[PDB]
């Protein structure tokens, strides 16, 4: 059998204004092509859902009970297409992935310029990972990969993963037009410090060296480009990712002002859940593979 | 939009069997009718649904998540043409009734014979109370009036609430063949307690006179149905409603035990949220408001 | 560490309250001992979550986001508590049953008198079948057994299946003082019918033999025993389960009306998920699969 | 009641390892005190929770649900008092910020030096807003103040609103040496798009004038940091706020393409709900009531 979805939006209207008249303006159709619908779809669900003899006009006991039918089939339509929406714009070469901003904002436009042209060209739809639930939307295919740092359970099965890159996480400051640092640490008060939370893996790494070092916090934010924006308003110092401050560390705006004892270690994965992606989610995870 | 359910059986067969040949032949249809209707449907959702670049035909990101939702439709277009087959057949005077399983069996014998005659007589349709989904059934529709206990929601606004009755609970016990009640109150041995589940309606109110008495649980249930035949079978007491156990009590098969502050006052209601229900349904509700 | 369930109560009304000696006196406390459970509390957690030179009291940032601490603790302690009350007062020997009304009312009794004394004595908690989910009830361990009719998906795996017994429905009448039924089969009217909804299993039973027999549906229920009492009021014909009607089948209330091509044979099957239940459940397990 | 953490760890602990004596050895106490605090466990919420008749150890029905109560409880605890260590340190002046990613890089630096001295300077923690989720951290006292976008819920009551700034979204592309745009919208050849989540703010801004303008949308991200960097790497334009591209339309980077109806005006605001913030919290909101 078949069912017109347009037929489910015309009983609607004409259960509510309860006028063949008003409902056929209401639908932008003729008041013979409105009555002509409802009757076909009284015909094809099986019974009179529309009482003839009342005035104002009244539904049947089925019409009342396909009200819900229809309203739930009409939401559901709704639903499972704006879903849709933005990967249907996209193509059905999207790849959903997930990931930290900055590595995010370092690693994608090598992977976008990694591109070759064809019918299977990877078109990324890429947001910010969700920090408590990335993991089980990893898991629900809600996205294909995940650029992310060193997690123990997702770096484990059942999700494959791909050491993308290893890097130190550098304790930086601003400079004066000398390239001389503005805060140092020989001094017996402490630094203004630009933190992450400890809630963050980034923030775990600092408190690694957090004894050592004399440190008043002045401005909390998981988001590192925060802190390096801070960092470069002469605010405070801050542990940044050498991959987001090269620009800045060639040239003399900022500069690193530790030990190497506290450049501290980081290192960042590709993950991913499912065995088989579609052709350009596969080419994808190659190219991370192969990101030199 | 204007979407058919041909075409998402069409799109299901096809994310199943991953071959258009197939897939066509399964839906009694040819290859080119079913291409048709399949890039019918992916114009109509704006979404390429399947990769026809692949052998076997895999499903797009759009596709994977389109495939639940026509699943889902179909599945509840199929419901609501088997619920209204049903509920045709009976005419125009059925009055859909969601009622407690003891009300329903207690009430609606009378109310069927204090019908009059007339092709206003009412049908009733009787189904056992969905406890937490009753009161979106009778905002939607799916039942008419609604036979349950004392309900806060449900006697206020903006539903109608009519005091059916105020009966009580008397907790009871069988009888020998002299008539002596086989358990009582009146001794240190814990007596084998029937219970309802403390969450219902009626287990609420034998909570409030729990920690007066002392008993041992050795039965659960909320059928009070189940209860009363327990009882008889002399396996333990149970605050049964009265209505339930009239003929017992005069046969003297069962007999109440305890004091007057062991019997528990309960009401039961008559409930409905539309104003103007069809004839039949407001001949129903004048004989539940006027009953005995 | 350990943390104290009343010191989150106590910090919740604190907060609401503001002032110590009246947060002592809403928790029945004296007002040095609330004190000192409130810098218990801040000692276990490890920050001032109150400030001490406001007037009125209000909360340091730490004990902001600790009250939606404190309240999703205590919230999560009385709903993990109240999905257990009814399991903790029956003992960890409750056997979780879900089961269709009459196959509940029939073969409960049984397996309540089949049960040996002991420590593993199975507590019957019995609660009629969700008929849209009881098999993700099952799945998920909200019921241990499941007593039902014939299924497709339930009688084969994941779920294990025991055919309890095979029984037919029989279309049967009210009869008068003479043991002769009241309405019959042979004239060229209908008869009064008080049919299940076909959304059931004995409804789908029925619709078998729908067209050889003249019927008029004047009530409808899926409660085979509200069919039952409306047969013994003598308003009507239903097929009903020959376990339900023995009684009045060998006394002469009612009688069967119809040729032996009108007997429905029907089958009911106990059903579980789990592998491995605790031996209580596989006591009922056994006893449901020897039920003679 | 008073449930000690302790207690559910020694259950954690003890469903785990199937046995008293390794469990109240992995809790580094006797095995008579572990056996102590599982009965008291038991008896203060009510139940038995594990079944000591049997080798190994086995969960009780209460037992199964009450583990996934405790652990449930357990990590909350956890993370509550993680979050509170971070709060802590920073100090009483401390106003959590939920902030748009692009609204905070552009403000946040404009707050922070606007900041006077004095033990009542702010010092602010700033988070990217969690937009299914904001709403309800505000409600609940997680975040003081919400930088966001024209929204709805949040802009009418029970939400105080204040109209921070109303600038509006460039379609913008990369430049050449010479400062001339790359790309434009004076050509049949559809320009590569990087665009938002169709879902997001600022998706719902292009939206309206999507249908006017010959796209290709080759990227997809809600970041539109992203968006921007994608950019000046010449790979397509975007529509990208005004106060993230000032520089770079100073320095004939990236250049304004399509007419004056191409601009897109939006809109950001301060949200929050408290009546009455501590003296940092209102030192925040009048610094961003009175910004430019």
């Amino acid at each position: 059998m078949n069912v017109e979805s347009k037929w489910l939006e015309d009983f609607l209207v004409l259960a509510k204004v309860k006028n063949f008249s008003q409902a056929a303006e209401l639908r932008n159709v003729t008041q013979p092509a409105f009555s002509r619908r409802i009757r076909l779809l009284e015909d094809t669900v099986g019974a009179e859902l529309v009482d003839r003899k009342s005035k104002p006009i009244e539904l049947t006991p089925s019409g009342k009970l396909f009200r819900i039918t229809a309203r739930t089939l009409v939401n559901q339509i709704e639903a499972g297409i704006s879903q849709i929406s933005d990967l249907s714009q996209l193509g059905g070469n999207v790849v959903q992935v997930a990931a930290a901003h900055s590595l995010a904002t370092s690693l994608i436009p090598k992977m976008q310029q990694a591109f070759d042209e064809g019918d299977y060209k990877p078109i990324l739809s890429v947001e910010a990972i969700d920090v408590d639930e990335a993991t089980k939307e990893l898991r629900e295919g809600a996205c294909d990969i995940l650029l992310a740092f060193d997690d123990d359970i997702l770096r484990l099965p059942p999700y494959q993963s791909q050491l993308i890159a290893k890097t130190e996480l550098l304790p930086v400051s601003a400079c004066d037009e000398m390239g001389k640092p503005i805060y140092d640490f020989i001094s017996q008060g402490a630094v203004p410090w630009l933190t992450y939370s400890s809630t963050s893996y980034i923030g775990r790494q600092v408190e690694i060296i957090r004894e050592q070092v004399a440190l008043t916090p002045i401005f909390s934010s998981s988001m590192t480009d925060m802190l390096k924006i801070l960092v470069l308003n002469k605010q405070g110092i801050a542990w940044l990712p050498a991959y987001s401050i090269q620009e800045e560390l060639a040239q003399k705006k900022v500069a690193i002002i530790g030990e190497q004892s506290l450049r501290l270690p980081i290192e960042y994965y590709a993950y991913r859940y499912q065995a088989r992606l579609h052709p350009a989610g596969e080419k994808v995870w190659s190219i991370l593979c192969n990101l030199d």
